[PDB]
RNA sequence: UAAAAAAA
C-alpha cells in the first residue's frame, strides 16, 4: 500500500523540574516574530532595533571562476576596494563564498561587470539569481512544523543576513581579518594576543550566526581564537604599540625572532636575551634548510615599502647574496637612499622576470594563517580557557561595535544578553561497591559547590572486579633513539609493585611478578617495499606466546607517539585480541596513588568490570516497567577523513543489563568521504541484540534509546528518514531469527546530541532557593551549576530540544549539550528525557566526575577514535599492497574482543 | 598514551 512516515518530533512539553534561577546567555534578540499578537510580549522588552535586516530586498547573483576559495575572496575584495565607484558600496555587497553574492543594490548598476553575464574582472561570470526578501525571516516564528522550521533554519534569507553582517563588520577603519567567512579578528591596541609559536601569535576575534527561537529571532556571539603570522613589531596591548603600532618590522625582523623562537624551544635555557645574536652564516642555513620556517616562508606574502595595496608573495631564497648581486646595494642606496645592514644575507624572489628584493626591506601583510599543526597545544589552549565573567566581557567588548556598525542603515538597551530561565536538576546517587556519594547541596559559602558531578574513588571500591587474580606484565616499548637509563628497571619495578598494591585497595587483584620486557626499535612497518620492524617482530613472538590470564601494561618511553601508540593498539587490540593498556612512562613513574587508581578503572572495564553505577532507584527508569526488562541504550558516532580523502567510520555501542556500565560495539566503514548520515546503521544492531539476550536471559530489549551524535541540523531529518527508519526495519528482521520466531517491532526514542556549539551561559546569582526556602548553590567554578536544564528563550521553535549543562567545567566556560528528541515512540516528558540524559553523564566509567554528554556518546566517540588508529595504522601498507575493499582498510576486530570496552 | 575540563 503506502511507506510509512518518518516524521521528526514535534515538542510536546516544556519540563517542570529543578531548582529555578535566570542565567545569561550569549545571545542577542533582533526581532520578535510577525505572528506573535501585540498583546502578548510589553513593547517595552520588544528590541528597538529596526533597519534593513528587517524590510529589506536584496539582489543576489550566481557566480563561477576561472580554484582555491583564498584567491577567489581575495578576488573579489580586490575588485571592491581598487574601484573608488564600488567602493562606496563595499559595505553592501557581500560573497557567499563560493557560489553567490548579496548586494543591497543592484551590480548592473555598474560600469565593470558589462560583459560578464580591469583585466582580473575576466575570471568572473555574472548571473543575476533573484532578490531575497530579509523579512520572511521574521515570519513563521510560532508555526508548529517541524518541517517548515527546518526550510527556515538552513535557509537562503537567513545566509544572506548573516553574510551581509559580515560586510558591515568588515567595512571599519580598522584592520579586520576574515576567516573562514564567518570569524572576524580585530587587530586594534585593544585586541587580545600573545606570541605562540614560530613567528606568530594568537589573537582572539569573534563570530556570530543567527538562531531561531520561538517568536522569534535571536543572534549568537562568540569569540574565536586563530595563530596568525607576526607581522607588527609588537603585539597589541603591549604599551610599546600603543605609542607605534607602526614602528618599524621588516622580514628580517621576523626571521631573527623565529630563530631565537626556534632555538629556544628546540633547546633549552638557549635563552634569547643572552644569547649571541646570528652573524648571518647560521642564519641562511637556517633560512633554507630549517623546516620551521621554510614552510612558513613557502607563499608569505609581502610589502614592498619603498615604491610610493598589491603584496607580491615569495616563491623562496636565492644563492647569490645581496653584494654578490650584480649592484643590489649600490641600487637601493644610491635609487632608494637606503643602507643594507645584512649585505651578505641571502635574498628572497617574489617570482619572475627579475624582481628580486632583501629580506631588510620587506615587510610582512598582517592577516596571514599561521599554517602549521599546533605543537605548543599548552599555550594554544590556555589562551582560551576563559571563565564566563571574564568571557562574556570579551565577547561583549569584540562583538558589540561591529554588530551595532552592522544593524545601522548605511548613511543600546536592545544589545544586551538574553536572559533565560534555567532549572537545576539534582544530580544522581554514584553507587560504589558498599557506598554512594550524592552531592547534598548548599549555600556558596565555602566551596561545596565543586564537588557536584565531581568525587573521588578515595574510601570506596569497585562494584565488580575479576574474580581471580590476574598476571599483569610489563612491557617497556622504548620509542626513543637512546636506550634507557640503568635506574629504569629498578624504577620500574619498583612502579609496577606500587601499583598492584594500590589498586587492590579498590578490589583489583594483580600478580605483578612478571619480570618487564624491553623492546626496543618498535615502530610502524618501513621501506615501493616495507617490512616489519623490531622489535614489532619481537612483540608478535611475545603476543602468540602469551600465558593465559595475562594483561599487557605497555609502558611507552616518550609519550605522544601517534604513529606507535596506533601500531601497538593495532596489533594488540585488532590482531591479537589481547588485553592492554598503555602508559607514558614520565607520568606511570611518579606513582601517584591517584594516577594508578585511574588506570586501573579502564584496566576493570576491560576484564569485564563494573567501576560505580547508578543508585538502584536511578536505573528504574531505564528500565520498562512493562517487562522489567532494561532499556537497549545505543550510541553512535561519525568520525570523517582518517587520512587523506577517505572514507568515514561510523561506530554504534550498546548497553546489556540494567547498570549501564558496560557498552561494547562495532565500528564500520562508510561508503564515502564526510559522509555523516550511517546509512545502513541497522546492520550493526544485530550484535547489540546478541549480547543484550546473552546478559537478559534470551529475552530482546523491548524499548531503545538511539544516542546520535555529531549531526548538524540540516541533517536531522535524515538521521530520522534514514538511520532510525534502518534500526526500525533491521530489529524488525533480526528479531525474529533470534526470538523464536516472533513478531518484533520494539518503540525507539532517537535523541541527538550536538555538544560543540555557539551556546554559553553565565551564572546570575550565587545562591537560589530550592522548594523549601532554603538559600542554595547555583554555581560552581564561576560557571553554572551542573546540570542546569535550560529549555526555553534559546530553544527552537517546534522542535523537542533541550540544553543540559552536565559537568563542572573545571576549566573555562563549559559548553552546554544541546539534545534534540528527533524521533519518539514512547512518549517521554521532556521531565523523563532530562532525567535520564544528565544521569547518563554520571556513568562514564574511566572518570570519577558527571562529563559533558551521555556516556553511551562519549563512548561511541572513543571507538570512533580507536577504528581511526587501526584504520591509520595498516594504510601506507594497504595503498601499496592494493580503490580497496572495506574491511582490508578497516578490518573487523579480533572476536576475542569484540564484546570488550578495548576502546575505554 | 591516568583522568575529567577548556581550544580547534
Amino acid at each position: 500500500d503506502t511507506h510509512a512516515i518518518y516524521k521528526v518530533e514535534n515538542r510536546h512539553d516544556y519540563g517542570t523540574k529543578g531548582t529555578k534561577v535566570d542565567i545569561l546567555t550569549n545571545h542577542i534578540l533582533l526581532a520578535v516574530g510577525n505572528d506573535v499578537p501585540t498583546e502578548k510580549i510589553d513593547k517595552e522588552l520588544v528590541p528597538k532595533l529596526d533597519g534593513w535586516w528587517k524590510t529589506a530586498f536584496i539582489f543576489t547573483y550566481h557566480i563561477d571562476f576561472k580554484l582555491s576559495k583564498p584567491k577567489k575572496y581575495e578576488l573579489i575584495e580586490a575588485l571592491l576596494d581598487e574601484d573608488e565607484i564600488l567602493y562606496k558600496y563595499r559595505d553592501r555587497i557581500a560573497f557567499n563564498g563560493e557560489d553567490t553574492i548579496y548586494s543591497h543594490v543592484p551590480l548592473e548598476e555598474f560600469t565593470l561587470f558589462d560583459g560578464c553575464w580591469e583585466e582580473m574582472v575576466s575570471q568572473i561570470t555574472l548571473k543575476f539569481s533573484g532578490k531575497v526578501g530579509l523579512k520572511d525571516i521574521y515570519n513563521d516564528t510560532t508555526t508548529q512544523d517541524t518541517e517548515v522550521q527546518e526550510s527556515r533554519m538552513s535557509a537562503i534569507d537567513k545566509t544572506c543576513l548573516l553574510s551581509l553582517l559580515g560586510a558591515k563588520f568588515m567595512s571599519t577603519d580598522d584592520l579586520i581579518f576574515q576567516v573562514q567567512g564567518n570569524k572576524f579578528f580585530i587587530f586594534n591596541n585593544f585586541a587580545k594576543a600573545i606570541p605562540f609559536q614560530i613567528g606568530g601569535y594568537l589573537l582572539q576575534g569573534f563570530t556570530v550566526s543567527l538562531t531561531h527561537v520561538y517568536g522569534g529571532v535571536a543572534l549568537n556571539t562568540v569569540s574565536v581564537p586563530a595563530p596568525f603570522i607576526k607581522h607588527t613589531k609588537y603585539l597589541p596591548g603591549d604599551p610599546r604599540f600603543k605609542n607605534n603600532e607602526k614602528e618599524q618590522f621588516t622580514l628580517m625582523d621576523w626571521i631573527i625572532e623565529c630563530y631565537h623562537q626556534s632555538k629556544a624551544i628546540r633547546d633549552i635555557r638557549y635563552n634569547p636575551k643572552t644569547a649571541p645574536p646570528p652573524s648571518v652564516k647560521d642564519l641562511n642555513y637556517f633560512v633554507e634548510k630549517n623546516t620551521d620556517i621554510s614552510a612558513l616562508l613557502k607563499g608569505l606574502k609581502v610589502y614592498r615599502p619603498y615604491i610610493n595595496r598589491s603584496s607580491k608573495g615569495i616563491v623562496g631564497f636565492t644563492r647569490e647574496s645581496a653584494v654578490s648581486m650584480r649592484n643590489t646595494i649600490d641600487y637601493f642606496k644610491r635609487k632608494y637612499d637606503i643602507t643594507l645592514k645584512y649585505p651578505d644575507m641571502k635574498l628572497v624572489n617574489l617570482g619572475g622576470k627579475n624582481d628580486v628584493v632583501p629580506p631588510e626591506c620587506l615587510t610582512i601583510v598582517p592577516g596571514q594563517k599561521l599554517k602549521g599543526q599546533i605543537f605548543d597545544t599548552k599555550t594554544y589552549i590556555d589562551f582560551s580557557a576563559i571563565r564566563p565573567t571574564e568571557k562574556f566581557d570579551l565577547i561583549s567588548r569584540l562583538s558589540m561595535p561591529a554588530i551595532k556598525r552592522g544593524l545601522t542603515d548605511s548613511e543600546n538597551s536592545a544589545y544586551q544578553f538574553m536572559r533565560v530561565p534555567s532549572r537545576i536538576l539534582d544530580a544522581p546517587v554514584v553507587q560504589f561497591k558498599e557506598s554512594t556519594f550524592e552531592y547534598k547541596d548548599k549555600s556558596y559559602g565555602t566551596k561545596h559547590e565543586e564537588s557536584k558531578g565531581n568525587w573521588n574513588m578515595k574510601g570506596h571500591q569497585f562494584i565488580s572486579t575479576p574474580a581471580k587474580q590476574v598476571n599483569l606484565r610489563a612491557i617497556f616499548i622504548n620509542n626513543a633513539n637512546t636506550a634507557p637509563p640503568a635506574s629504569m628497571e629498578s624504577e620500574l619495578d619498583i612502579s609496577m609493585d606500587k601499583f598492584a598494591s594500590d589498586v587492590k585497595q579498590l578490589g583489583v587483584d594483580f600478580n605483578v611478578s612478571g619480570k618487564p620486557i624491553l623492546i626496543n626499535q618498535f615502530g610502524p612497518p618501513i621501506k615501493p617495499t616495507f617490512e616489519t620492524s623490531p622489535g614489532e617482530i619481537s612483540l608478535l613472538n611475545l603476543l602468540e606466546n602469551i600465558p593465559s590470564n595475562t594483561y599487557i601494561l605497555y609502558v611507552l618511553r616518550r609519550g605522544n607517539d601517534s604513529a606507535v601508540y596506533d601500531r601497538l593498539k593495532y596489533i594488540t587490540d585488532l590482531k591479537f585480541g589481547a588485553l592492554n593498556s598503555c602508559v607514558v612512562w614520565d607520568n606511570f613513574k611518579k606513582n601517584s596513588i591517584q594516577y594508578n587508581s585511574n588506570v586501573v578503572m579502564k584496566m576493570n572495564l576491560k576484564l569485564l568490570g563494573s567501576n560505580h553505577s547508578l543508585s538502584i532507584e536511578n536505573n528504574k527508569l531505564l528500565i520498562d516497567k512493562e517487562s522489567n526488562l532494561p532499556i537497549l541504550v545505543l550510541g553512535s558516532d561519525v568520525t570523517h577523513y582518517p587520512e587523506k580523502d577517505q572514507n568515514s567510520i561510523a561506530s554504534l555501542v550498546g548497553s546489556y543489563d540494567d547498570k549501564f556500565t558496560q557498552f561494547p560495539g562495532d565500528y564500520m566503514l562508510q561508503d564515502g568521504p564526510g559522509e555523516e548520515i550511517i546509512t545502513n546503521v541497522g546492520s550493526l544492531m544485530l550484535n547489540r541484540l546478541k549480547i543484550y539476550q546473552k546478559h537478559n536471559n534470551g529475552k530482546l530489549p523491548t524499548k531503545i534509546m538511539y544516542f546520535r551524535d555529531g549531526v548538524s541540523v540540516d541533517q536531522f531529518s535524515q538521521v530520522v528518514k534514514i538511520e532510525v527508519k534502518s534500526i526500525k526495519e533491521s530489529v524488525r528482521k533480526f528479531g525474529p531469527q533470534l526470538n523464536g520466531g516472533n513478531k518484533y517491532d520494539p518503540p525507539v526514542t532517537c535523541i541527538a546530541t550536538v555538544k560543540r556549539n555557539q551556546v554559553r551561559f553565565i551564572p546570575i546569582q550565587e545562591n537560589a532557593k530550592n522548594e523549601k526556602g532554603e538559600e542554595v548553590a547555583v554555581q560552581s567554578m564561576g560557571n553554572v551549576m551542573p546540570g542546569t536544564v535550560v529549555d526555553r528563550g534559546i530553544t527552537s521553535v517546534a522542535h523537542f530540544d533541550f540544553f543540559i549543562q552536565s559537568h563542572q567545567a573545571l576549566k573555562g566556560t563549559g559548553v552546554p549539550c544541546h539534545y534534540w528528541c528527533l524521533y519518539d515512540e514512547n512518549q517521554s516528558t521532556s521531565d523523563y528525557l532530562q532525567e535520564i540524559c544528565n544521569n547518563l553523564c554520571y556513568i562514564f566509567g574511566r572518570s570519577t566526575t558527571s562529563v559533558k554528554v551521555p556516556a553511551p556518546v562519549y563512548y561511541a566517540d572513543l571507538l570512533c577514535t580507536r577504528a581511526t588508529c587501526f584504520f591509520k595504522a595498516g594504510f601506507e601498507l594497504n595503498m601499496a599492497q592494493a580503490t580497496v575493499s572495506k574491511n582490508v582498510l578497516l578490518p573487523q576486530v579480533n572476536d576475542n574482543i569484540k564484546s570488550v570496552m578495548y576502546y575505554i
